[PDB]
């Protein structure tokens, strides 16, 4: 019944989640910078997904009663060394995006806030996918090397996401 | 071929695009906040309105030939004295985003760059129709006064907004 | 933002556009005086184009924020020597009405008022439709000459306008 | 009032779109030769968008009152080193239709020629793309060097235009 | 299979197509400014079908094995003394296309070029068309001598080729 | 522009393919004496797609303009110590095969020959299933060993290929 620390909490991850999301702008940029539009596709349905997680949050913060306060937006990193680095650099975000939401969920247990707990399942559920997507690609990018058929197979696999 | 001058202005008008789009969703948070969930929604709707102003500026810079860099997204303000206060702070921001338009199709006239000027020209517009609505609901406001009965009634028509 | 000026101006072509309309409407019942029904038709549909013209630049006139002024609409003429002489007087009509069309494109530019020199782009393009299509009939009842039997023809031409 | 500086230029700029579809497929016939298929597809397809982009212009000098001559259409070239060095061809070609497309802008807006201005934006927009889709070829051809199965994957691409 | 000799004369043919559409082009814009706009779609109909029957050879020649040189296309005539004079020349130009066609015919029987025979005998053929179809023409402009309705019958019969 | 080593290389494979047929076909015979009739019905099968791949190859040189020469088919081996031996032999074939399919992909990549390499890649995954299809039989005939039911249920199995 909601804690004026469950709110701060919560609002700091909105806060997270729109800046990954322009992270994930920025890597758009960058994979277009280098020709990969297929990659740059990718990166921006991963920032309507980012935004449409910290919206699901700002909802339910306001739904609770709670009142959302909105914090800068930090300025993204914009270069990576490859593709891989990039896909990397997604992947150990989510890994880290998730510690947050499993402190979260502690946080509301401790509280004794079922209804920010059950919520928040739905996020631990969406890291597990997260994680998943981005290692795999990682995995990938990791076989492809240096053969340039492979990257733009790849490339237009990442393509088609919607 | 666009300057670099050109695409700087251009992504500085990004990022004034998505703190637009910020703005509206701090309003938005505010509006909830005191109970007018219908003009609520209309903040929200503006945010994802101005998020697509922002990408379509975006796709235009690297159309050019040109690389967008993203900037931080300043914390908002949160509070307004009132619906009224809130609808003029929209209406003066928007006059103050079609200056910085216009400032742009001045530069673009004044480097020839007339693939960009002609790219603007749809800002042109919008900003006409930006300014139109806003002031539409700041004279509304000011009609209605402190008639609450007559608040409600525009937070409803508000909440028709899609 | 929008000038006095701009907007006198404005004021007075939305009453050129509506005089047109009945410059074109008194040529209708010209054309039906002499048994020519298809002529008048095309009149008929002429005089509702240019109301359509018109409402089109009231409607704008208020959206910058301005106000619409309506003027005397003033007795047009109401005979014609013959469809020929009608039609050349519409040639030469719609090429006055482009010049002031040029002149509000000039004025906005002088003015920096971008908002209503992109507005006018539309009436620059459709007076290009409205000389050529003037200006083909002229050639036809050069053409034609006399021949009363092909007058005929093209009035049951103009008699198809919708 | 379109003055006959200006039905010129257009029609040597009718005659250079003609040329671009010849230029466009004599580059099909090439990469027809070095089994390159769906190059050679988005050649064909090129060469009827040339042909429209002439025919858009020839309609409007007939109707803006001007009279349409045609000129010989060059001898192309018939060979490259390569696909890269075809479309390097094809990039420098469209930068060098821009600068005759901007000329022409800069020389309708010294006459005032504001109906030709407005006409010309649809070329200026189109020169954008134009030059846009061209890079990203060039840029990929780079990207593939000498790898023959990549280069495969794109002429697959390729076929796909329609 | 395909000699270097009937890939000349094929190649040649194509340019004779090619140069057929443009004169039909160059008539097209004739009869756009003596105002008869349904013999001008006549002559923008014939200019797309040439343009057809030379791309259906140009691929005939690459199916073949054999390589597409494309040559000048050189500035057609301009100018008529009438529409009877236009549709005469038309007749005498396919009068003499025929003459070619069935020249390389015989070509590719003496080679014993069958693929290249049966496929010509598509253009024997329609030849038989094309000249019957302006012959027809031709002896309707003749009747019709200086009848202005009965020339402006025809015109708006011939606007409804596609 | 196909080559005549190429012809040539892909006459010797029509060749290979046709005894390939003529090898499933005699054992074939060799099913049929030891009772094996689902066994000898999969070999029938094979033995007409082998020829359907034969044909393929003799339509493709063909449809380039190269010439199919026809060379003797040697008489293939009659008899096998067991149907494991026969599949083992079946599958070791088809490995052979896919060794000659993957030095025709080299030999037309080395001549720039991309309809060749293209056409190519239809027999490289056909191998892929050729080798998994034998190798799965012949790693259920190991499992078989001298089980007499289980040898007569990979029999029925067989039988019901078409
Ligand atoms: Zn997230
Ligand atoms: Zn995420
Ligand atoms: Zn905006
Ligand atoms: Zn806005
Ligand atoms: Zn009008
Ligand atoms: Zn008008
Ligand atoms: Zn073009
Ligand atoms: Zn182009
Ligand atoms: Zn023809
Ligand atoms: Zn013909
Ligand atoms: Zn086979
Ligand atoms: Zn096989």
């Amino acid at each position: 019944s909601i804690s004026e620390k469950m709110v701060e909490a919560l609002n700091r991850q909105i806060n997270a989640e729109i800046y990954s999301a322009y992270l994930y702008l920025s890597m758009a940029s960058y994979f277009d910078s280098i020709g990969l539009k297929g990659f740059s596709n990718w990166m921006r349905v991963q920032w309507q997904e980012e935004l449409m997680h910290a919206m699901k949050m700002f909802d339910f913060v306001s739904e609770r009663g709670g009142r959302v306060k909105l914090y800068a937006v930090e300025e993204p990193p914009s270069e990576w060394d490859s593709p891989l680095a990039a896909f990397e650099h997604v992947y150990e975000h989510e890994v880290n995006v998730t510690k947050r939401i499993h402190e979260l969920v502690e946080m509301a247990m401790q509280e004794k806030d079922f209804a920010t707990y059950n919520f928040l399942q739905w996020y631990v559920a969406e890291q597990v996918e997260e994680e998943a997507s981005a290692l795999d690609i990682v995995e990938k990018l990791r076989l492809i090397g240096e053969d340039k058929r492979a990257l733009l197979f790849l490339d237009k696999e990442l393509s088609l996401r919607q």
